[PDB]
């Protein structure tokens, strides 16, 4: 695999963007207990499908959704085109089990979002599930979905053809797509060959994607070393190199990095979970991702009435108030020469090092960097000079006051370009 | 309270009818985890209310619902006008939290059902909750609804006025109403005066109901001695005199009796519960209720797409095929002079005793009844004669074959009217 | 022959008849799981490490254990035999085995072979001793491959199934050599491998070699196997767990009733091993009726007690047993020495029979007449079993109708009916 | 009111010097092996639970082996449960037959045996004693726990208080010198308005009795609030002073000697399902972090029903001791340092010496926010090599040749003036 020039350009734009919004939306939103409900509660596949003919998110408005997300500073959206329950949220001809043909809503919401994304300057990424709890040609089964009541059995080859045909539709009828974001491969990690490219038909899938849209980036949330043909690496609920959530532990690759996370605790809408992370924690999460050279893909789970959660919209609005001031210290940067520490992180652009102080009550900060003369240091907002001392061992900044919250940012200007590790 | 003559007339018709269908339907059908979900999961009243603007039961059809129910032999429907979550399934003007104003469906389903009920000859009963998990004027709180996020406090007097105004709408704008079926007063059984008529404004409520529709029957699912003004007594998930479900134990009154039960395990739609009682068990439940002089109110929980569960429609249809043969042995009867036994039950009408053999391998049956000469005994369906021996100790019936299922019915004719 | 190839010896057939005559035995589930007092399955249920669990043995000291007192309290109930766990699923041996040091003599400070002590007192007091033995083992690494249980007990090495089978053969040999005459071996656990296509075969479980070995050592020893399916050739009794034969209220049965002697087993509270949270012991009335219903279905009742970690039988269980024996002092002849009666069980009760005698056990009837579907044998007399008062009856070609002067009393209103001809079996 | 004796004040300073002790929770709840709260948590009938006693025989118990394994860690004292909430006495009390000597086949006074060995091996013995009782019917009225243990008779609170006084007298008369009484359980009555008063719990009389029999005996009471007059140590449960990650703290830091208690696995009593013992690295750093906050660490082990200390805990203690063999002077005999805890580590101090404990740092330099006291020298504590430093009015910057090693990279700084205690 050798990525095309347009793909490489897209990789650079992706890393420049730093911030996107995940959207998990499907008929599981009506049950309002998370996107895994079909499997978690062993719901019969035919009984679950009866929900579709009552699905009517009357307050859905794509312009409003995209506007609310753009106001956060985010530059792209990743939306579930089809999740594990096998329901398609677009006008597919591969199955009548889709938002157009099976619901009274009768509208291709992916189409409506694509149109508004294009109009508002937001890039559209498509989540697509390798795992299927409904179709009988997902056979043999893996570790999940054994309780969903399937009693017939089809051919894996036909399931793979189904996925190819759906990917082809998604990359034909919805304009330029910035990425395909695969998920679910891990379902067969119980078999010896269950995590191979051959088992999952990855080479054919990736070649097909890049043939239709060479600039489209491919990610696959398998939590292991990226397969040839992937263009981004995904870390689920952890910064690269961290494993507090237990879904990581894999080596950091050379691909563009993206951490995904929930704003409350769940990907799909969950009516019992209204505990949304504070704006301060969300801002620091984005800064910490940027400081580890990674994008943040922050999730919102839309309601069954088609509105984004009001509290999520407020958080996004307030993140955008901060981005109004600080976006140039995050967007367009890469992880800085000083890797993340307990006090905070650094990001860099050209000859500029942004020092993001997130957690420090003292009035001095040692930076382990030498060999590049520091010409100036100022507070990013006020532009006041920051006193400093530099020698062959590093740089010591001194501050007039306690670092303020949520991020006390210093702009350091060096004589030479900062190295890219 | 002395019931009007129209009310007494309605009480006898109710008992004649013997069989009705309960319907629990609301926006809780969307969450498909039972009608109690708002309390069970301590759902915030404002967050729960956001569900209404996505409620669109597009496959609802009142004519199909009523026809599927009529086909079972059932004679009446009891539907939730407003349950504990406080959402009104009708075009109330007392709150904007209703099916017409708060949902994109925009249709008064109770008015559509009332119209089909009247056209198809089915009587309409209305369930109404005394308990409210949403309104801040339901104050002080009882034992439920403490977790639904209310932070303002109103006045019980205004909540009582709310209930009166809704009852007036229901008994004025929907034609003749066969019964008001109250529920939820047990929520305040934790307080010393929590279960009094004064606390719950029952006398003013009951008088209002009977003023607007004197023939309307009043039931109250309080699980205790019926209050003056009530016209039916409710046993929840048990036959009168039994307490296998733990919600009964109260003395049997002289009011008409009604047992309510679920066809699967839950009143509201519940996607995890697809375990519907067999047709045999449902038929036997109706017969056992009749044999204890009680109606059976059997429940269906409609889906959020507006359809009755297809398996429930099937069960109803199959009950109706049985009723097409056997309806005269339970409708128009009262509990029989021989009270329920392990082998089955009896029902009666005039001088006729119907013996319902539900569970018997023997080719004979002893009946402990004496003092009334038995003139004839036949198989109800075949009309063939059944040999019998009668003396002062009782009656012994003898059969040619072992009793068939689900109900082997004998028709016995006595010289004198059977006592009640 | 009920079971081809296998022909039971004359002495085995005699033991089968005595077993059915006895009708009533007491199950005893005792082991170091009694210390944890949360049931005999605790090592699997809580995924306890096999090495950590074994550390319990060096603290096991049931100082109030008294074999004579146990056997006396059990004899007092009318029970005729005891079935005791020699080794349950946790793999701990409650006797002086040379196949493993993980046993009550070598691994505990108690240092006493309690099966030997019980066998001696059973012989002294006229009670027969049956031995439970587990096919399933959650400790040994030669229980390999695993079945559906025991995957969480921390085994990290693997042995050979052939060595596990040799281990069981040599333990069975010890049990049938060193403890006198043994009335039955009661196997359990082979359902563990019902997840495999050949997992329930005689070949997988080495049953033919085991059964042949048992009957070679003690031809009169009866073999039962709690597999919940059709009995394998060489078994001499059929077990129904927590149900009467033909019933399946507890969900562990459903298998056809064989021609072997039948035995239903049940707990007196809800659990087999001692369980400190479960003090809900069935009433004497329910226990008496359970024994009668078993006898009426031609089955023995094996009723369980789970001894405490201090070595005592639960006081409430001893009281129930005493009160059952008070009833048996009067009514034992209507159950012991009988077989299931020509009238099979009904909602009102059951019948048992012996010779020309039919005992009608009315367990649940408020009316003052009872129809009995039996004809072809002249009824000569009917009396109340205890008072001996005559019971009025009418007999014709369709059956018998008894009439009673009073509502039937509890827990069992027994009538004794005497016929002209032997009752059929 | 309360003025501590000269001997009490001396014992307070020795306790703080010692820094490190081992908690032992042992009782017949060890046989059920599901925690010391089991009789309440599972609503066990008090009579049925007591039947366990006649099967209790910890045949592998050996007081010398226990004390030896604890001494090998560097710890200087042991705190053992003389009687926990289940009401069972682990010593030869004459106030109840429900005790290890009279009610079990073991027939041995394990507190006596431990006291003998503690004296022989030079380890101080502290006695935990529960104010809460789930068995006795004179614990009446009930508080929030123990309502399911099946009591159907009612005694008198004054008789329960007399029972406690009589047991405390035994423990302070028949067992040699006792370094502390460690009370627990009065929070049971925090549901009543007067439920946390000294009057309700008879504390003044109890404390006066303890200090009359053994004036140097230190009194602690795990009530999670401001210490009562007469207490000589303050207890923080599962948190360092000033922290509340475990939710049992939040009380102001007093001027009494401070002690944080914690479990090695997750439970105080033996728990057969819980074999997740904190790593030696985490245990050493816990001890250092406690010392850096001017607190002792009381680290728990829950002995098995066969009488052995868990072997993994013995091994952890041994490894702790291998670290203490090198680093004990940087912890024992110190007080919390003038630089309070930071993300990178902590400081401790003695005289003019500041020990800088680097616990979590990838840099080859460290800024210390301390001024007004001239730094005379800085060395690596273990190697003794000099550490370069810069000092000015804003603080001190230390520079290191290599990345700090684990579990604790210790620098020894020597100042011109005595370090203050704030
Ligand atoms: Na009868
Ligand atoms: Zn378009
Ligand atoms: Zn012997
Ligand atoms: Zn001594």
């Amino acid at each position: 695999y050798t990525p095309s020039a347009d793909n490489l350009k897209a990789r650079e734009t992706f890393q420049d963007d730093k911030f996107g919004i995940f959207i998990h939306w499907g008929i599981y939103s009506m049950l309002a207990d998370g996107e895994w409900v079909m499997h978690n509660k062993n719901l019969n596949w035919e009984e679950y499908a009866k929900l579709a003919s009552g699905f009517y998110p009357a307050k859905f408005n794509a312009a409003e959704w995209v506007a609310a997300i753009k106001a956060s500073g985010a530059k792209y959206i990743t939306i579930t085109s089809r999740h594990h329950d096998g329901f398609s949220m677009y006008a597919t001809q591969q199955s009548d089990y889709n938002i157009v043909d099976a619901t009274p809503f009768k509208r291709d919401v992916i189409h409506e979002l694509a149109d508004e994304c294009r109009k508002q300057g937001i890039r559209l990424h498509l989540y697509y599930s390798h795992l299927d709890w409904r179709r009988d040609d997902y056979y043999p089964l893996g570790r999940t979905g054994k309780g969903t009541g399937r009693t017939t059995q089809g051919k894996w080859e036909d399931y793979c053809a189904f996925m190819n045909n759906q990917l082809t539709e998604l990359l034909t009828n919805y304009g330029l797509i910035g990425a395909i974001w695969f998920d679910g491969m891990w379902d067969k990690d119980i078999y010896p060959d269950g995590m191979t490219a051959k088992t999952w038909n990855l080479n054919e899938q990736y070649t097909l994607i890049h043939r239709l849209q060479p600039a489209c980036l491919i990610g696959n949330n398998h939590h292991i070393t990226p397969f040839a043909g992937e263009d981004i690496q995904i870390f689920e609920r952890d910064l690269p190199g961290e494993n507090k959530a237990g879904l990581s532990g894999q080596d950091i690759s050379r691909l563009p990095l993206e951490t995904c996370e929930t704003m409350n605790g769940m990907w799909g809408y969950k009516i019992t979970d209204q505990d949304y992370k504070s704006t301060k924690i969300l801002i620091q999460y984005l800064v910490k991702a940027a400081g580890k050279n990674a994008n943040l893909l922050m999730n919102v789970g839309p309601q069954p009435n088609g509105e984004l959660p009001t509290v999520a919209v407020q958080r996004l609005r307030e993140m955008g108030e901060w981005m109004k001031i600080y976006a140039p210290t995050i967007q367009g940067t890469r992880g800085g020469v000083v890797t993340p520490r307990d006090w905070g992180v650094t990001t860099q652009k050209g000859k500029t090092l942004y020092v993001h102080v997130l957690n420090l009550d003292d009035k001095a900060l040692f930076l382990p960097y030498a060999g590049n003369k520091l010409k100036s240091a100022v507070e990013y907002q006020s532009r006041k000079s920051v006193r400093f001392i530099q020698d062959r061992d590093g740089i010591l900044l001194k501050f007039t006051d306690k670092p303020h919250s949520p991020d006390y940012v210093l702009e350091l200007t060096f004589a030479n370009e900062l190295p890219l590790n």
